[PDB]
Parts: structure tokens; sequence; C-alpha cells
């Protein structure tokens, strides 16, 4: 679990998002698996805007943050789970490192912001859905 809260919208995982993060949708993309819904509050983060593949990562399922090196946003096969089926992943951006199913929603970070959330993982590989391009986030 996790969601980026930047100015009145709540950014999650499209397969992890509430009854309330869908009764107040500003937009979602299942080919990204990604979902915005709007708040009341002020949200505390700030987005990255540039092209950074280096950053750190929450790991839930550790209760750390891990340094990584990641692709740049691409369209990925990913396969079929319990929440989609087999399918490719748009805005993707692979690393090498520990990621569960339950770890989806830690944020990535570079020096600049927030870059994106975990998305995808398995077999020492963990997957971030990259939100870089959603300029309307900050406006
Ligand atoms: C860190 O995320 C992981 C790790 C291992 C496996 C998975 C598999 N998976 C893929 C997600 C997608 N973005 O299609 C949907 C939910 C899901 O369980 C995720
Ligand atoms: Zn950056």
């Amino acid at each position: 679990s996790g969601a980026i809260y930047v100015g009145n919208y709540r950014v999650v995982n499209r397969h992890l998002a509430t009854h309330n993060d869908w009764a107040n949708l500003v937009w979602e993309d299942s080919s990204r698996d990604l979902l915005v819904s709007s708040t009341t509050a002020q949200g505390c983060d700030t987005i990255a805007r540039c092209d950074c593949q280096t950053g750190v990562y929450y790991c839930s399922s550790r209760r750390k943050h891990y340094p990584v090196s990641f692709s740049k946003p691409s369209l990925i096969f990913v396969e079929a789970s319990e929440y989609y089926p087999a399918r490719y992943q748009s805005h993707l951006m692979l690393a090498v490192g520990h990621s569960e199913p339950g770890d989806c929603g830690g944020i990535l970070r570079c020096q600049h912001g927030v870059v994106g959330i975990v998305s995808t993982g398995g077999n020492g590989l963990v997957g971030f859905a990259d939100v870089r391009d959603l300029l309307w986030l900050d406006e």
C-alpha cells in the first residue's frame, strides 16, 4: 500500500484504489496501473520533473529504503495476476531489487522529488509506475 499526496490530488495504484478513490475519481489508466482521486486537504509531496535514472524506493516487505538504477518509462509485458490479465503495462520503469505484491504503493524518489510508485515485481526485480509526465498534478 501507499499513495502520493500533491495539491488537491491523491495518486494510488489503480488495483488498490478504494471506494472513496473511485467516488472522487479525476483520472485512471488501467494500462499504467494508476488512479488519481481528489482530496479536500492539501498534499504533502512534490513531483520530480526530470530524466533521473537513479533514486531510492521504500520496500515495506523489508521496512527499508533501497537505492536503485532504473530504466526509462516504457511498455513492458506483465504476467497475469489476481488484478489484471496478462498485458503490456505502459510508463513502467524496471530495476533490480526486492519487491513482493504488498509492496505496491511504495514511493520512488530522486533529488528532485517523487518519481513514481511500486507497481510490479518478483524474481529480484521491482517495477515503478512513472508519474513525472503528469504535469497537471502541479496545478
Ligand atoms: C511489487 O509488486 C509485485 C510483486 C510481485 C508480483 C506482483 C504482481 N502484481 C502486478 C501488478 C500490476 N501492475 O499488474 C498488479 C498486482 C500484482 O500483484 C506485483
Ligand atoms: Zn530527478
